[PDB]
């Protein structure tokens, strides 16, 4: 045959050394040498990499200089192309429909960051219940008076998560782990809203109580956990109507996608006292954090580290290489497909 | 006749109003109206409050005008005193042995903050596996480039706690809640080191594996959880020798007391890169936090907020009031004695 040709966007592997060596056994890996989005579309128009059968993206932050993967750039891929495999769950940067129209199969890396992301979210919930963020800022002043004033100030407002209600917006895979840790580890109760209902087992295992609308979920919650896929339909899913329905002095955390929560609404609900504290690992104008949120006492903000753990990367690398391996050499279907499903070689 | 007499040290109840009503009700509650220490010694000499049978202290910061509770002060108490129940875990301000020399039973508020303090440690554990503290500071620059560079920089070292080893120094009530949360919550593994063994029912539940020395525990640990009482025995317990025996790139969290861990041995270990990260709620020179620790990217620091939750203080009041009711009206022993245990009355 003998060696199908894989285009690699950005870096080679950093963790699964043996598996990456076997992968290079097995396929001719062509480095993309990315410069500009435009430079890469020029490259594709000039047949610079030749015909190639697969594209591999080994990390979320790898290959970004090729973005966006819109119709226009996709119109230039060689027709030999069979499969594109990418790290990550989100593929906001990718027109999956333009890619499927060319008979190209897509695979993401769904599942790899579950443990990671659910942990960060557990960290956020801890943080907004105990006001730990404000606490750390005080400690880091290195000032004796501040340390004491704050240690006392926090005591008027901090609460154990235990017996308080976590309102899950979405009850997908990462929210199931989040829940299980809040319910069984921290002792919170669960109500959730979701497009579809959890099975008998998940509900009876987490004590999940479903409700019909977001407003209902808001009404019932002491802290809300947003964990939904991001799309047009989820943009500003969390807005003014939602904060108006929440209880005075409640809490919210986001590990899903920034613009799923209206930053302006959020800011307004903290200023008014509707929310006591909020925790964001994602930001509507990412990489720009809200200057107003920072400026506030009780808002925990992190640099999108939800899935950022070495084990997650181990899995991004495993799954991308395994998918291509399966789909081109083994005649097996993709392990983590997304969009239209094609036949293996 | 009915109603034993209780001296109230400082302010009345602030959270459990209805319990405080029934208490008051059951007992003649006499406010100390404290002025100063000597002032309280003199009220006691003059018999200002008459005989009483209990003292109740409802918040850690109440009645501090009476400190110290030294032998000279204790020696003027009415011979009718049988019990003193207090808010707090610590009692540095009290000479316990002297109180006991006078047949007075003592009770603190052990366990009141088991939920609070275990949760705060779990938080810190999350913080030192994931370098979240670093990430927080990075976010608050509000500089887009910092955001991305730190996003990427954390990826070089952050790890799931899942499958890694939590080494419990001390396995009392707080650690057991920490292990529980770390083990079945996070999927961590647990080895421990404690002057007392823990029973089948516990070790089987937490999958707990006991070792015999600090040096051992340091070697088997991916993350060290320090949670021991602070005394003579435990001063500087975690020292240069301990950090010497710890796996390269390991981590440590303290929720116990400041000096249980040598601040200088800690700084060194962090500087050598023997430690990746560490999380301190309590500080050697509290309330002064290490200014070296502060400048380090990978050190999480909080203002002693372990037990600082509204529920903890709800429970200080529950226990102090319930302790005196059992001991004096229900013929039952204290729930949380500390020091010599004495027989009740009804
Ligand atoms: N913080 C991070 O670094 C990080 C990392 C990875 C993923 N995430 C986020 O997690 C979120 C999704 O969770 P997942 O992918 O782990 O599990 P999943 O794929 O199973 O999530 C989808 C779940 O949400 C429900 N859902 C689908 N569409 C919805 C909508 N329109 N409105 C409300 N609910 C809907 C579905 O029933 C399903 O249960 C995504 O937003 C994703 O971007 C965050
Ligand atoms: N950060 C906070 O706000 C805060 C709040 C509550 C408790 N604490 C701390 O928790 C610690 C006590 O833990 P606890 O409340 O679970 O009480 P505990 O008595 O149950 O904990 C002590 C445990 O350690 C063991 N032990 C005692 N001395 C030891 C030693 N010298 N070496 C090794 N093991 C020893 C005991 O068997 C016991 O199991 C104290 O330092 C206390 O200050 C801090």
């Amino acid at each position: 045959m003998p060696r199908p040709r894989v285009l690699l966007l950005g870096d080679p592997a950093r963790h699964l050394d043996d598996l990456w060596s076997d992968f290079q056994q097995k396929f001719e890996v062509i480095p993309a040498n990315l410069t500009t989005h435009d430079g890469f579309k020029q490259a594709l128009r000039e047949k610079r990499y030749g015909d190639f059968e697969a594209i591999i993206k080994l990390a979320v932050e790898n290959g970004t200089e090729s973005y966006p993967w819109n119709a226009d750039i996709i119109s230039h891929l060689p027709s030999s192309l069979k499969v594109f495999a990418a790290a990550g769950a989100g593929f906001d940067w990718l027109d999956l429909d333009a890619l499927n129209e060319r008979g190209v199969a897509f695979a993401n890396s769904r599942g790899a960051g579950d443990t990671a992301t659910s942990d960060l979210a557990l960290y956020l919930i801890l943080s907004v219940f105990r006001l730990a963020s404000y606490s750390e800022r005080a400690a880091r002043t290195g000032d004796p008076e501040t340390f004491n004033r704050v240690h006392l100030e926090i005591g008027k407002s901090a609460h154990n998560p235990r017996g308080h209600v976590l309102g899950a917006v979405g009850l997908g895979a990462i929210q199931k782990e989040i829940a299980r840790k809040a319910v069984h580890g921290l002792g919170m109760k669960l109500v959730y809203y979701d497009v579809a209902p959890a099975d008998a087992e998940t509900e009876k295992a987490l004590g999940a109580e479903r409700v019909d609308s977001l407003e209902e979920l808001a009404r019932r919650s002491d802290c809300v956990s947003v964990s939904v896929p991001y799309m047009k339909l989820t943009h500003h899913l969390i807005d003014e109507a939602f904060f108006a329905a929440m209880k005075p002095g409640s809490r919210i955390v986001n590990t899903a996608r920034g613009p799923v929560i209206s930053q302006d609404a959020l800011i307004a609900a903290l200023k008014s006292g509707k929310l006591l504290s909020a925790g964001l690992d994602v930001h509507e104008f990412e990489p720009q954090v809200s200057k107003e949120l920072i400026e506030m006492k009780h808002v925990t903000l992190t640099t999108h580290i939800g899935g950022v753990a070495i084990e997650t990367f181990h899995e991004f690398e495993r799954l991308t290489m395994t998918n291509i391996d399966r789909f081109l050499l083994q005649g097996k279907p993709l392990l983590t497909p997304a969009g239209k499903v094609f036949a293996p070689s």
